[PDB]
């Protein structure tokens, strides 16, 4: 007979820069992201190092476009420490009445948020980008590795 269920048996599961449609997993595009850490990239064709964030460098990457990642001190990012009331990012919000931004805890991860490769406690621990974002904000010594997940997450 036919199957009662299609190919999967559950609902397909698509990887952050994808997305679910015509029953198979593609990429969204750059342009519907924004929440995502920033990082330095390389571009293949300049040579030039960019500032590039999880989600375009994600998506722009599984489009078909060659970036390569350089440090965190090889470019300048808008978001590479702590920020004020008015410009907040997911893991940040500004506070009851001030003039500060406030970056929330990894128990406050509401936005989609990638998942990304950040050495830690002196190991690699795949985190969400909310938490390692958070950690980034409010003073975390973290050090991220790669914008791909680590093989913490292996049983």
């Amino acid at each position: 007979g036919s199957h009662m269920n299609p190919l999967t048996q559950a609902v397909p599961k698509c990887q952050r820069w994808e997305k679910l449609q015509n029953s198979r997993c593609v990429c969204k595009m750059p342009y519907e992201c924004g929440p995502s850490l920033d990082v330095c990239a390389q571009d293949e064709r300049s040579k030039r190092i960019l500032p590039l964030t999880v989600c375009k460098m994600h998506v722009l990457h599984c489009q078909g476009r060659n970036y390569t990642l350089t440090g965190r001190d090889s470019c300048t990012l808008p978001a590479s420490a702590e920020k004020a009331c008015g410009a907040c990012p997911l893991w940040g919000k500004c506070d009851a009445e001030s003039s500060k931004c406030v970056c929330r805890e990894a128990s406050e991860c509401e936005e989609e948020g990638f998942s990304i490769c950040v050495e830690v406690n002196g190991k690699e621990q795949t985190m969400s980008e909310c938490e390692a974002g958070a950690l980034r904000c409010r003073g975390q010594s973290i050090s991220v590795t790669s914008i791909r997940p680590c093989a913490a997450e292996t049983q």
